[PDB]
């Protein structure tokens, strides 16, 4: 179990002004730290944030958070469930800022909600330094869905934080799961990701990585929420996990797979989507992209089951670790992208059971 700690700096808040926090399981005698960013969509104006506050309040408030959570998948401390990093110090950072972890805005008499995702990450890191993070050799900032996009937006800022706090020896790395989206045309008010993100950044006072901001410049920072555009600007090593037919991608593309027969137009659309993902990952050396219709991987208890070209994700991550030791490795690959063109053409895809 991971134990809740609310942030001692109570200026760093969830949407409703309640303090943000993190869940921690320490592992003494490990110098590895895993900081996982929860996902869960976002909201981008008063009305849809109000709706979220009614029926998704744990994603906007710590008022009702339990005092413990069970680590699962890459957050599990059992080798049987987590072959990769079972002995690491484990941190789960709840997503309660609804801003894809980009916000730097307080609740005030101008702002009904606080959007502090970028500041929550920095404050968690700061308070962990006194809990043992000061002794770390590797800090892996991981995340799923909106949390995976959050990794891309924040991994280099965590690296700069630690460098400026005087810890240049801590190697910061990113693991972005299911956060690599395409600003493609839809198959056919509440949205095209580009337009919703555009509005969100203004509403959240969202921040993006500096090099990416300098490329796209004022008014165009929404571009930096799309992995294939922000990744090449990053300096920290980032491992990208993305289903080729991601369910959230299909949802924002207005594809609703019904079990009904798939007509030619939709078949071509889905095949072209998988081809475009594959293309965006061609020059991503550390990646795991199975040809499945699914969403999120790394905190699922059966995350060990999926394989690409016979290599599981825990193995690929272990190979990544080896590759960052101070030339490719025989039989221990890090770039694993399916080439087959239809969901579940890979037999190891999740069953949905
Ligand atoms: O994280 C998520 N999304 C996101 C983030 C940045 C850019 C585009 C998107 C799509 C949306 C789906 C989500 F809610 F799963
Ligand atoms: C609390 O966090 C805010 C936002 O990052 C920061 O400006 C402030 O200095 C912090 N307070 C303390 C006591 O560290």
């Amino acid at each position: 179990d991971l134990r809740l700690h609310l942030l001692l700096n109570t200026s760093v808040t969830c949407n409703d002004g309640s303090p943000a926090g993190y869940y921690l399981k320490e592992s003494r005698g490990s110098r590895r730290w895993l900081l996982f960013l929860e996902g869960g969509w976002y909201c981008f104006n008063r009305e849809n944030c109000d709706s979220r506050y009614d029926t998704m309040r744990r994603l906007m408030s710590s008022r009702d958070w339990p005092r413990t959570r069970t680590g699962t998948g890459i957050l599990s401390s059992q080798p049987e469930e987590n072959p990769y990093w079972w002995n690491a110090n484990m941190v789960f950072i709840p997503y309660c800022s609804s801003d894809v972890w980009s916000g730097a805005s307080s609740k005030s008499e101008k702002n009904e909600y606080a959007f502090m995702g970028a500041l929550i990450i920095q404050e968690v890191v700061r308070e962990l330094l006194g809990r043992g993070l000061s002794g770390a050799k590797v800090l892996l900032l991981a995340g799923s869905s909106a949390g995976g996009t959050g990794v891309l937006l924040n991994v280099d800022r965590v690296a700069e934080q630690l460098e400026k706090l005087g810890y240049p020896a801590i190697q910061v790395r990113g693991l972005a799961d299911s956060g690599w989206f395409l600003d493609n045309k839809q198959y056919r008010v509440d949205c095209a990701p580009t337009e919703a993100i555009r509005r969100g950044i203004r509403y959240w006072n969202g921040v993006v990585p500096e090099r990416c901001r300098r490329q796209f410049q004022e008014g165009e920072e929404w571009n930096c929420f799309f992995g294939y555009k922000v990744y090449p600007t990053l300096r920290s090593p980032v491992f990208v996990v993305q289903w080729l037919f991601d369910e959230a991608q299909l949802t924002v593309d207005n594809v609703h797979l019904t079990g009904q027969p798939v007509q030619e137009g939709l078949r071509l659309y889905i095949q072209n989507l998988g081809r475009e993902l594959r293309h965006t990952l061609k020059d991503v050396p550390a990646s795991f992209a199975p040809a499945c219709l699914s969403h999120e991987i790394i905190i699922r208890s059966h995350w060990t089951d999926v394989q690409v070209k016979g290599t599981s994700l825990p193995r690929a991550l272990h190979c990544w670790d080896r590759s960052l030791h101070d030339t490719p490795l025989k039989g221990c690959p890090v770039h694993l992208v399916d080439s087959c063109p239809w969901p579940h053409c890979n037999p190891s895809c999740p069953t949905g059971t």
